[PDB]
Formats: C-alpha cells, sequence, structure tokens
C-alpha cells in the first residue's frame, strides 16, 4: 500500500474552501505517499453526504476523508447525518486551522460591523444569507451570526461556498460567513464587503478587520479544524502510512506558503489518530450545546 491512486473525499464543491486545501495537501502528501491522491468534490446535506460516502466505502486506504468542523456539528443538526462521529472511521490526523470571515456583496450599504449589524437588525426582510447547507462551517457561524444579532434571515444553501460565492458575487444573495481560504482572495482585491473575522486575534493577513470578540460579540469565535480520516476497519499498517504523509505532507514548505497566505494554521505536530479523536470528543458535545441553546434542533 499504496499501489494505486488514493482518492480524498472533499463533502463540498470544487473550488472552494475545502477544496484548495485538499488540492494542495494532495500535492504534498505524493512523495511520502508513493502515489498520487486524487480529490474527489461530492457535495450536498452540508457536508454530510460525502463524509457518509466515506464512511460506506472499502476501508482499504484507497477512499480517505477531508473534512472540516462540520464533521462534528451534524451530529447535532441531523437525527442520522449518516455516519457515527466516535466509530466510522479510523482518524489519521489534525491538518488545518481555518478563521472565518464575515462578508457581503460589493455593494451592500453598510461599511463597517457596527452598520453592519445596525442594517441587518432594520432591514432583515430585504437580506438573505448564504451558507454551504445545515453541517457547514458557514452554516455554524451564520447561525451564531443571526442568534447574536437576534435576527431571523433568508437563507440560502449550497453544495459548497465556491457556488455561493459565485452568487455572492453576482449580487444574487448578500451576506454570508466563509473561510479565509475562500475569501481572502475576494476581500484583497474589494470585490467583497468585509466586516469582521471569527478569531481571537485578528487575521494578520486581514489585519483592519476586527473579531467579533473586539465588536462587542464576547466569546462569538469559529475555528475550521480539518481532519482527515479512513473508514472503519482500515488496516492499522495502511492507517499508519497515512499519519506518515499526512505529517510530511504539512510539514512541506510549499503547502504551508499556501495555508499561511490562505490564512489557515497548519496544524503540523497534531496529525496522529490520537489528536484527531480528542478533537472530535471535545467538539461534539460543545456544539450540540450552542445548539441546544440557540433552540436548532435535529432534522
Ligand atoms: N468548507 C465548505 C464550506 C462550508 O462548510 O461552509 C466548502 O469547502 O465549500
Amino acid at each position: 500500500y499504496p499501489e494505486r491512486p488514493v482518492n480524498m473525499v472533499v463533502p463540498f464543491a470544487a473550488g472552494g474552501p475545502t477544496d484548495n486545501v485538499a488540492r494542495s495537501l494532495a500535492e504534498s502528501m505524493r512523495p511520502t505517499l508513493g502515489e498520487t491522491v486524487v480529490v474527489e468534490n461530492k457535495g450536498g446535506a452540508g457536508g454530510t453526504i460525502g463524509t457518509t460516502q466515506v464512511a460506506r466505502a472499502q476501508p482499504d486506504g484507497y477512499s480517505i476523508l477531508l473534512m472540516h468542523a462540520g464533521f462534528s456539528t451534524a451530529p447535532s443538526l441531523y437525527k442520522n447525518p449518516g455516519y457515527e462521529p466516535y466509530t466510522s472511521f479510523e482518524p489519521i490526523g489534525l491538518v488545518v486551522d481555518v478563521p472565518m470571515t464575515i462578508i457581503a456583496r460589493g455593494d451592500f450599504p453598510p461599511n463597517n460591523i457596527k452598520e453592519l449589524a445596525e442594517y441587518v437588525k432594520k432591514n432583515a426582510d430585504k437580506i438573505s444569507l448564504a451558507n454551504a447547507g445545515i453541517g457547514a462551517a458557514s452554516h455554524l457561524c451564520g447561525t451564531m451570526l443571526v442568534e447574536a444579532l437576534g435576527v431571523n434571515l433568508l437563507t440560502i444553501p449550497y453544495k459548497g461556498t465556491a457556488p455561493a460565492m459565485n452568487d455572492l458575487l453576482g449580487k444574487q444573495v448578500d451576506l454570508m460567513c466563509d473561510q479565509t481560504t475562500n475569501t481572502t482572495q475576494q476581500i484583497t482585491s474589494g470585490k467583497v464587503k468585509a466586516y469582521a473575522v471569527t478569531s481571537l486575534k485578528r487575521v494578520p493577513t486581514l489585519p483592519d478587520l476586527p473579531t467579533m470578540d473586539e465588536s462587542g460579540y464576547k466569546g462569538f469565535e469559529v475555528g475550521i479544524w480539518h481532519g482527515m480520516w479512513a473508514p472503519k476497519g482500515t488496516p492499522k499498517p495502511v492507517v499508519d502510512k497515512l499519519v506518515k504523509s499526512l505529517q510530511a505532507g504539512l510539514a512541506d514548505p510549499k503547502f504551508q506558503e499556501r495555508m499561511k497566505q490562505l490564512g489557515a494554521e497548519v496544524l503540523t505536530n497534531e496529525a496522529n489518530p490520537e489528536a484527531l479523536q480528542a478533537k472530535v470528543k471535545q467538539q461534539v458535545p460543545q456544539w450540540a450545546e450552542l445548539f441546544k441553546k440557540a433552540g436548532v434542533e435535529k432534522q
């Protein structure tokens, strides 16, 4: 192992934030894996369809999952998300931690986060919020945003924030929370309005955006960690090979440069099964409590 290419499933549309991470990582893992990694995009239901696909795939090491913190929210959002977060997989390791930006279409009237809150409260019924479906990173942040503002908004789900971004750029949807691996490009060129970040400290590549925390939203912190998993029952030597390849992929300079430019923190020393298992163990109950408090129930 591996004696043929390894398929890496990204549960979202090509060209978006997780796809960007996946394609860079696929390249960086190659020298150590000793085979090419082929990215497959499988969007739908906030990432649960793609996650489920890998959960049900042959445990031979030729199907692996690259998925983000939505892996941990979906079990509190769906009566049956299609997988069991603690047992459906053999965890390989953590990958990156990506902050989010609150953005709007380029001609959205407010120019800052204070004015945004005021505008959304006053004009709520005229405003659409985009996300990548229940279970997505943009869904989690969007939920937190409308809760913090005390509003209910028309909410439009997409198979990823790549198609959502298309509509935002096209002025077909108004407001979105999305990861810097997808938004940096559009923010720095001035193509979208940018209001705030969801990190505890400012994003150094986007230094003029205040955190939500410093903007008055105490504890409004969202970091979209990403993990890599194989299906339950994948042989230990195969998991071992995947761990070694992931570690080498994260330690690679080209990968790290691209991640740095996109505002992603590389979790270089946390690319091991135990770290990912611990992350999932902590995160599922954390988001469960958040949704419970927001009155957001399983469906
Ligand atoms: N990470 C997703 C977007 C999201 O979950 O909000 C994507 O790659 O499209």
